[PDB]
């Protein structure tokens, strides 16, 4: 073939680029197959993605490409459309908000529920699954403590230092999981550019949960009625607002459940 010519270069590009390291990480906020973008450099080799998708860039071939890879199992390196491109694919369709957000090479694992941190209940059944990754991912595990209110995230200064740790954290690719303090729900990170693999920590049912508060004492019982509306909030939320839901009886199934979720994410970003 001619075509096999004319890529040559552009083929071997996408080869040496292939063995480079994550430059950064992007959520996509659009839709976009590149295995049909004919002005790709190397045909039936662009990325094919849909919107919140995300891909690991390991170079910028031109100001209208970059090369990199779907993270997913299986996600070959590929010709990834800049920032720029894609404007220029809307703007001609659309005559005829940003494609993407920059995010940690590893999606930080955050947990949620069933009710609010700072208390026993909560506190408790966190911690023996923080335990159970711990011991279960040993080595391949970034576990961490974040005081600080990341649900500030674009003092403010404190937040940032913050933000910037977790991307390092990230950066060598081993599974980053955060236990953040102040988060609560979903939509106290939806905000940021963390892209967190939320952990819904879940429990039988509302009165199910007032009997584990009564069965810690009073010091926990006074405040039963912030809890129980943190446990509501978080089960009227849309299901497309948790990555992971552990609703399983029995702790060892949600481990196994957590585990099993999170050999496939390492599977999918290690290529």
């Amino acid at each position: 073939s001619a075509r096999r010519e004319v890529e040559s270069q552009a083929q071997q590009q996408l080869e040496r680029a292939k063995h480079k390291p994550v430059a950064f990480a992007v959520r996509t906020n659009v839709s976009y197959c590149g295995v049909l973008d004919e002005e790709c450099p190397v045909q039936g080799s662009g990325v094919n993605f849909e919107a919140k998708d995300f891909l690991h860039i390991k170079e910028k071939y031109s100001n209208d490409w970059w090369i990199g890879r779907l993270v997913k199992e299986g996600g070959d390196i590929a010709f990834i459309p800049s920032p720029q491109r894609l404007e220029s694919i809307r703007l001609k369709q659309e005559q005829k908000v940003p494609p993407y957000d920059v995010v940690p090479s590893m999606r930080p694992v955050v947990l949620v529920g069933p009710s609010l941190k700072g208390y026993e209940v909560t506190d408790m059944m966190q911690k023996a699954l923080f335990d159970f990754l711990k011991h279960r991912f040993d080595g391949r595990i970034s576990i961490t403590r974040v005081t600080a209110d990341l649900s500030l995230a674009k003092s403010i200064a404190e937040v940032q230092s913050e933000i910037e740790r977790i991307f390092e954290l990230a950066k060598s690719l081993q599974l980053v999981v955060l236990d953040a303090d102040t988060i609560n729900h979903p939509a106290q990170l939806a905000k940021t550019s963390l892209a967190p693999i939320i952990v819904f920590v879940k429990v039988s049912s509302p009165k199910v949960l007032q009997r584990l508060i009564r069965s810690r004492g009073k010091s926990q019982m006074k405040h039963l009625t912030v809890q129980m509306m943190a446990y509501d909030k978080l089960v009227q939320c849309p299901p497309e607002s948790f990555d992971v839901i552990l609703d399983e009886n029995q702790l060892d199934d949600a481990c196994e459940h957590l585990a099993e979720y999170l050999e496939v994410y390492w599977r999918a970003t290690h290529h």
